[PDB]
DNA sequence: GTCGT
DNA sequence: ACGACTACCCGCGCGCCGCAGACTGTCT
DNA sequence: AGACAGTCTGCGGCGCGCGGG
């Protein structure tokens, strides 16, 4: 009846029959026989030092239900053809594009609209350039409006320019320029473009668009990339810089390039910058400060010099491109990477405009008066003070106020006359004059971030007055009976040149001295000193009464400081967006279904929001948003963190949306278990398959309980040991989530969990240092095995590594633990793009109405009409799928486990937010949102209208021409260099838990060698 | 790239 | 001089130091 | 009636801590 599950040696689930053979196909193995025997043997003495063999593991039924078919006799075969379909319109006007350029006209006309010239003709007036590819450039002022000014275009024929009808008579300054991106297949390159796009009149429409908006910048980053390094290496580029310019001579070989050949590989991302150095190209930006302006008739007189300059820029920008594309093309040779380029620039944003000002001004009404109230007492308390000038006895003898400088300057009298030399408060304290920045001011300035609020307030540590020392910071004294036995609580005595300092400060005011000074201590160490009192940190020694205060101001003064951080960071980003709304463009916001069927109420408002995606600002080639993928998520005391939720579908839409579960664990365990062909060979390959998050037994769930932590925490916890996080550190963040423990026992606990984890280190002379004893020692001795190759590439696609990380340009520098990251993180984004291609191509064949709305970090977003939700939610779950088998059969296995295969949960919803119960309640918002819903694999299946339907036939017969050709796997060419016997007595030095067994194998190997 | 034995 | 080291992004506020710039007071 | 040498008086760039994803 039930068909019976299919387990493996090891105790885990695979596919059924029907889904093994809609995917895999046909395949079969066992040509390595002889080796998997000793291989089992291994992974058997492994699991077993552990105490991992014959352990119970989660088994269901099997999953049954028909997919799609594949286009090919092999994944990669079916990826490739499916790239091409998806690809070839632009990737051909890319190629053959020209690279001789037209002569510009004498004059420009100032007429309003598209002007057309071609050389030895008379200019004429267009509607639109209707061209295949084009160079285009766009200025604005930005003064006025954020609407665009001026335009210009070069293509392989003629020269267009566009002129906004603000400036040719009239004061309604809203205009967009229009291309019939509607319409027309077309490729537009540029600098920085997504500027550009958002200028453009078609682009606001709910409808998908034919236009690719190109960038030079993500190409440059790609390839030939800026260092990037996170490091000294952007302040290295400079010195050498600010050193070449100051010296005329430039010996660069002699010295500086010797030890750091990376010097001439890469410049900033600036056009000047990128035109400079991959062209010989000096170019000058003082023009812009005419746009800047508030008048137009500026604008009206040196027309012809801008038109001149935009018209420079544009060339400039033709040559650029022209130069990089090549490189590009052979650093990343695989067509997906493309398509998910192309797929990655599409993202819009609907919003509401007078929802959106009422947020705003919400936010910051309750900001201000949120400042202004608690400013306003420090003002009075410190006039209260200042009355204090004639009698020196209460200053003097008071602990805080005895370290204020009270000397007063003498009124200055110059001969015959009053001073007048620009005097600031005469006989007034250094401390109080201090306060006033200028003459004119005529109020002090004071804020909580300020030095001196200790002292104008009353804070003790354990009933002692803090004292500012210069050299160490906050310190507290301690009498001298009980030196020692503060020492037993672990603080640190203060560095002798402050004991000193302090000695003769006394002495000037007599009064002897007792005791020494100990440090206020540090979250981050003991070598760091202490200069803010007001923190996160300190909010709990506030608590349980070791820092007090005799004011309460203190404490309204932390929950101001956590209330309104946030919004101090983002206001200015935030209350700058483009928002254009329905009113002005009554012709654009059209429905993304072809047929109206109504759904039209009294004068609703809409609005449309594109944001300015950078789709390849990182080395390891993620995309960059300022705005939005900063943005935070809702909490009760945070001040304006539903942004968010401002983005709401209209009426008879909805969002459907997706998230991936621990996605570069499971690449690193995959990578790990390679070795062994087989899931679950290792240790943490099958800590991480024998649970799965429905029932909470995964693996950050289990270590959140093991630490008594939240998830998050333990997620940070687990990714800083693979990346390379020392066991101090480690009991240092160990502290932080628990600041009731003594340092003895998170030193115990994390020394003990470090032991288990990593094993002991062998170093010897013909192997190289290695780890072993350890659960993840094969993956970490994997990782810098793949760090060390000569030319690094990412496993599944084979994509290049920039040229500033490459190893014959780092000769003394190494940068080792940005090496080792890059591969897992880049493959991160293999995934993601493979993702997209899978959408929009089943998109595409099943006639579905959905479009991509958003793309943050291994999470995706999409716009679907009520019909289609639960298609589209079954597109995601296939997508996944085949993503998961690809990445499976790249590594040279023909299996997948079934708990990993599908999505957890889907989520259907009208809001963006994390999670669908969520009521989203801050201090701006006072109204609840209702939940949305949430859906793993069987109840999508229950759902009735789950079917996709009928197929289109044209689709697979266009696909069908596009040609494939086979290509070897990367690890294969590394598997060539080394011997066999080398590998196996590698690892089976590798296996040993202790040293005599290491020696011994060694002695054996070295026998054989002889022999 | 940067800092301790 | 060798070995150990969480990784990739975004941005605001406060203290410090190097220079323009105005005010006299002899000095011519 | 200038010459110029001190003599203060701010103003702007830099860097680093401190927060968000
Ligand atoms: N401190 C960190 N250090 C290094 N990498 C991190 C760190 N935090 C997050 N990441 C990495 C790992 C993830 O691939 C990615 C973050 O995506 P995220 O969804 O939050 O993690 P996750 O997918 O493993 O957990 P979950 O299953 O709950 O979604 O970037
Ligand atoms: P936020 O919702 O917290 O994070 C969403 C995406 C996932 C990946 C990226 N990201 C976040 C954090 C906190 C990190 O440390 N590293 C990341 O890459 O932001
Ligand atoms: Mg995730």
């Amino acid at each position: 009846t039930a068909e019976a599950p299919r387990i493996n040696p090891v105790g885990i689930q695979y596919l059924g029959e029907s889904l093994q053979r809609q995917v895999f196909g046909s395949c079969g193995g066992k040509d390595e026989v002889e080796q998997s025997d000793k291989l089992m043997e291994l992974s058997k003495k492994s699991l077993k030092d552990h105490g991992l063999w014959g352990k119970k593991t989660l088994i269901t039924d099997p999953i049954s239900f028909p997919l799609p078919p594949l286009q090919g006799r092999s994944l990669d075969e079916h990826f490739q053809k499916i790239g091409r379909f998806n690809s070839e319109p632009y990737k051909s006007f890319c190629e053959d594009k020209f690279t001789e350029m037209v002569a510009r006209p004498a004059e420009w006309l100032r007429k309003p609209g598209w002007v057309k010239y071609v050389p030895g003709m008379a200019p004429v007036e267009v509607a639109y350039p209707d061209e295949e590819l084009v160079v285009f450039d766009v200025e604005t002022l930005y003064n006025v409006s954020d609407y665009p000014t001026l335009a210009t275009a070069l293509s392989s024929t003629a020269w267009y320019l566009w002129c906004s009808p603000f400036i040719c008579g009239g004061d309604d300054p809203a205009a967009l320029i229009p291309l019939n991106t509607l319409n027309k297949e077309q490729v537009v390159i540029g600098h920085n473009v997504a500027y550009d796009r958002a200028r453009v009149l078609e682009e606001y429409n709910f409808r998908d668009s034919k236009a690719f908006f190109l960038d030079t910048q993500s190409l440059h980053i790609a390839s030939f990339g800026l260092c990037s390094r996170q490091r000294p290496m952007f302040m290295k580029n400079n010195k050498k810089k600010e050193a070449e310019v100051e010296s005329e001579v430039h010996p660069e070989i002699s010295i500086e390039d010797y030890d750091d050949p990376w010097l001439n590989v890469s410049a900033l991302n600036s056009l000047k910058d990128v035109a400079k150095f991959h062209c010989k190209i000096d170019l000058d930006k003082t023009d812009r400060d005419f746009f800047a302006s508030t008048d137009k008739s500026t604008i009206i007189e040196n027309f012809q010099k801008l038109v001149n300059y935009c018209a420079t820029d544009v060339t400039a920008t033709s040559q650029v491109f022209d130069k990089i594309f090549p490189v590009f093309l052979k650093k990343c040779p695989h067509p997906v990477s493309f398509a998910g380029l192309k797929s990655l620039s599409k993202c819009i944003l609907p919003t509401k405009l007078n929802d959106w000002n009422d947020y705003l001004n919400s936010s910051e009404s309750l900001y201000q008066q949120s400042k202004v109230q608690i400013e306003s007492k420090i003002v009075q308390i410190i006039k209260d003070i200042a009355l204090l000038k004639d009698k020196p006895d209460f200053y003097l003898k008071d602990p805080w106020l005895s370290q204020l400088d009270w000397t007063t300057k003498p009124l200055r009298l110059t001969k015959k006359g009053v001073p007048a030399k620009c005097q600031k408060l005469p006989g007034f304290p250094e401390w109080y004059r201090q306060l006033f920045p200028s003459k004119d001011t005529v109020e002090p300035k004071i804020t909580i971030k300020s030095r001196i609020i200790p002292i104008l307030f009353k804070l003790s540590w354990e009933n002692s007055p803090v004292i500012w020392s210069k050299e160490s910071g906050w310190c507290f004294n301690v009498p001298h009976e009980q030196v020692e036995t503060y020492k037993a609580k672990n603080y640190v005595l203060a560095d002798s040149v402050s004991q000193e300092e302090e000695e003769i400060r006394m002495n000037n005011l007599g009064l002897q001295c007792t005791g020494v000074l100990f440090k206020v201590p540090h979250p981050n160490g003991p070598t760091f000193n202490c200069t803010n009192l007001l923190t996160k940190s300190y909010n709990h020694f506030f608590e349980k009464g070791v820092l007090k205060s005799e004011s309460e101001l203190a404490h309204q003064a932390l929950q101001i400081n956590s209330s309104g951080s946030y919004w101090m960071s983002a206001r200015e980003r935030i209350q700058s967006q483009f928002v254009v709304p329905n009113c002005k463009f009554p012709n654009e916001f059209q429905s993304l279904s072809a047929k109206s069927s109504l759904n039209n109420e009294k004068t609703n408002d809409l609005a449309i929001i594109i944001p300015k995606i950078v789709p390849m600002g990182t080395i390891t080639r993620r995309a960059v948003e300022n705005t939005w993928l900063t943005a935070s998520n809702a909490k009760a005391n945070r001040i304006g963190s539903e942004l968010k939720t401002q983005v709401k579908a209209p009426p008879g839409y909805c969002f459907v949306g997706a998230d991936v579960d621990s996605e570069e664990l499971w690449i690193a365990s995959l990578v790990g278990d390679s070795i062994f062909n087989v899931h679950g060979g290792t240790a943490i390959g099958w800590m991480c398959l024998e649970g799965t998050k429905n029932e909470g037994t995964d693996l950050h769930t289990k270590t959140a309980q093991i630490l008594g932590c939240s998830r998050n925490e333990a997620k940070i916890f687990n990714y800083g040991r693979i990346y390379g996080a020392g066991a101090k550190f480690a009991s240092q963040l160990l502290k932080r989530f628990n600041p009731s423990l003594t340092d003895e026992e998170t030193k115990k606990i994390a020394n003990k969990l470090y032991e288990n984890t990593k094993g002991k280190t062998k170093r010897s002379k013909l192997f190289k240092k290695f780890w072993y004893g350890g659960s993840e020692s094969i993956l970490f001795n994997k990782l810098e095995s793949i760090a060390e190759q000569e030319t690094p590439k990412t496993p599944v696609l084979g994509c290049g590594i920039t040229y500033s990380l490459m190893k014959k340009n780092l000769r003394a520098n190494s940068f080792l633990p940005s090496r080792i990251n890059w591969a897992i993180q880049s493959s991160g984004v293999d995934y993601l793009h493979l993702l997209c291609c899978s959408m929009e191509y089943i998109i595409k064949k099943y006639n579905l109405e959905a479009r991509l709305c958003i793309s943050i970090h291994d999470e995706i977003r999409f716009l679907v009409s009520e019909k289609d939700k639960y298609r589209a939610a079954m597109a995601l779950q296939i997508s996944n799928i085949w993503t998961r088998a690809m990445f499976c059969q790249q590594m040279g296995i023909n299996e997948l486990p079934q708990n990993c295969a599908f999505f957890s949960q889907v989520d259907i919803d009208s809001v963006i937010r994390k999670e669908v119960n969520m009521d989203c309640i801050t201090p701006s918002n006072k109204t609840a949102i209702p939940h949305g819903e949430a859906l793993d694999i069987n109840q999508l299946l229950d759902k009735p209208n789950s079917k996709l339907g009928k197929p289109s036939l044209d689709i697979d017969s266009k696909v069908s021409q596009y040609a494939y050709n086979y290509r070897e796997p990367v690890f294969e060419e590394y598997n060539k260099s080394y011997t066999p016997e080398f590998l196996k007595y590698f690892l089976a030095m590798q296996v040993q838990s202790d040293k005599r067994d290491v020696n011994r194998l060694e002695d054996e190997y070295l026998r054989e060698c002889t022999s």
